[PDB]
């Protein structure tokens, strides 16, 4: 039996794979500098290819092996997790940072419902995941709904899947630090119906947004056991998300008062007519976080300098890092404990 | 760039894999008889290493590489199965035989719902997954209910993921050829909270016992369920058709349609005891009002004598059952096969 990967007391974690034939085994992991960062495991003369990297910082990472030039998983760690087409192994470092990223036995977990809704829009049917907080089941207790948008590449399994959107509703609810709420992932590429290692293409502008509106918001109120109006929605997104939750809101003012856009930044009279309703509306959050090291820095701090010059009040998350899933999960743990409050 | 599997037009199947630095690439692939029966890829003077196999009938087939020495999936195919820890590719040869395991674009689609519940029984809050017939969502209308039971290192994703559950009920619902219906897909390892790949481990007859106490109750609240025999059908594969047969025969009279797939007899005390229990139990099943008692088996599974003392003690008992023998043996294609045809017989 082959242990990979082992995570030691320090936080240090061994990799391990067996092979005779191979040559060269690389490891490309989350931890690493960069492409130049790639590292070799060092191979014994028993076959045994073996690397130890840290102490890591606690926080989920992901990795995959490349075997004499070909991607390969490592087949002794049975978590994988998949953005778009790219599967890649992860595990979680155990710490302050990364433990809303686990699933605990000993917290009550929300259901995660994979449905499928007709849409008037865009003229197909499509599917959508759909958390509801523990307990929802069995009981008559209505709760507010927030529309949870993913980026270029992914889909409406994207936020459960690199996002750890479940673990990390679960435990907020659970520790108390926000309020139990129904979160909806949908599919934001209108050319497809889902998820493409589930679901095959199908035989655009602005029809994402208008289809939000007018097919998934109401299917959401219809199905669930949702409170309505604009303090009970909250809506985010990340990247090409960010840009969907902008234009919804901005065409849409009085339907969502908390707002979040994530590593995204600004996409006319009509643009400054459309803050001035938006700024009328009642809204109670508009949250922008962004990364200082992501390329849309700029336009982040553009979208931010458009709302000062409408003296509109927005709060600003500046964090470490890039245009990545480990930022796209911290937001969504900052976040998430700001709505309906 | 690269085009893997590629699915040509007479069925035959490319596969491709790049690198100027490896040595040797094989392929393990369903379509293959036994672990001799690996095939090496060609390499070109490029760096590509093919081969094309079939061509194959129509079916889904799974698959993985051997790149040096160690296993590697197929990166630029997005289809990736898993049995317990167990990850392949897999592509599916369209024809008449595996029509019903697409997930087509113009056929509606039912819901699959991953709900955790109490158990009373078994001490700790565990996960299921619940097909809901397409259009349950937005009407009133209640259905009968399937309980669909998985095998040894199974899980309550591996009918879906395996057995293509969610493929095959709608296209079979969309045609007419089963009746609308929830089918209950639980997680058979008692010791488990949810499947490994999501859930860490937890700090007998407990599972079947938790089906009836447990499981029922929650899908009859919480789920516009039908309910009473009639409404109630029971399936498993191999383990899970020991556990069919445990919750039927202890609960005679819950269940009118019953599937025993991959399984045969089971063990119990001494011999006579045994067997006295064992007539009790048929008798009262078989006095119990129901419908169909359906056993499939491959002619080739381990299991297959076992199946045939079943099938003699039923005869001895005047128990009437319908058999489905199968070519093949103890394999997630039998299975959907099974699933395929069993669901069509149910609530009628
Ligand atoms: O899930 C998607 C991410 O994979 C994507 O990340 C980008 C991929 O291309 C790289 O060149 C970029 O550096 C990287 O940020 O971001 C969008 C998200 O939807
Ligand atoms: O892998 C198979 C497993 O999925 C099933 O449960 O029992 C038989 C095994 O061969």
């Amino acid at each position: 039996r082959i242990i990979s990967p082992e995570i030691m007391p320090d936080n240090k974690v061994t990799f391990r794979v067996y092979s005779k034939d191979a040559s060269k085994v690389t490891i490309t992991g989350e931890w690493q500098t960069g492409p130049g960062g790639v590292e070799e495991l060092v191979k014994n003369d028993t076959g045994m290819f073996s690397i130890t990297v840290g102490p890591l910082k606690p926080e989920l990472y992901a990795y995959n092996f490349t075997v004499d030039g070909v991607k390969a998983l490592d087949a002794n760690n049975v978590q994988v997790r998949r953005d778009g087409t790219n599967y890649q192994n992860f595990f979680i470092i155990p710490g302050p940072e990364s433990d809303l990223y686990f699933h605990k036995n000993n917290v009550p977990h929300g259901t995660v419902t994979k449905v499928w809704y007709k849409s008037s829009v865009i003229g197909f049917d499509r599917r959508m995941y759909v958390y509801t907080p523990a307990g929802y089941e069995g009981d008559t207790q209505r709760y507010p709904v927030f529309y949870l948008l993913h980026g270029a590449g992914g889909d409406e399994d994207a936020w459960t899947n690199m996002g750890r959107t479940a673990q990390i509703m679960d435990n907020l609810i659970a520790q108390g630090k926000a309020k139990p709420m129904i979160v909806v992932m949908t599919n934001g590429n209108a050319n497809q119906a889902g998820a493409q290692n589930e679901v095959p293409p199908v035989p655009m502008t602005g029809k994402f947004e208008e289809h939000l509106v007018k097919d998934v918001v109401p299917f959401i109120e219809k199905n669930f056991r949702a409170l309505t109006g604009k303090d009970n929605r909250a809506i985010a997104g990340l990247s090409m998300g960010g840009g969907h939750t902008q234009t919804i809101t901005n065409d849409n003012p009085g339907m969502f008062s908390y707002i979040g856009v994530f590593s995204m930044g600004i996409m006319e009279k009509e643009r400054d007519a459309k803050i001035e309703a938006l700024k009328k509306s009642g809204y109670k959050l508009y949250w922008i976080a962004c990364g200082k090291d992501d390329f849309v820095y700029q336009s982040a701090l553009t979208l931010r300098n458009t709302l000062d010059k409408h003296n509109f009040k927005y709060v600003y998350r500046e964090s470490t890092g890039g245009h990545t899933w480990a930022n796209w999960r911290i937001y969504l743990s900052e976040f998430a404990p700001m709505l309906f409050k």
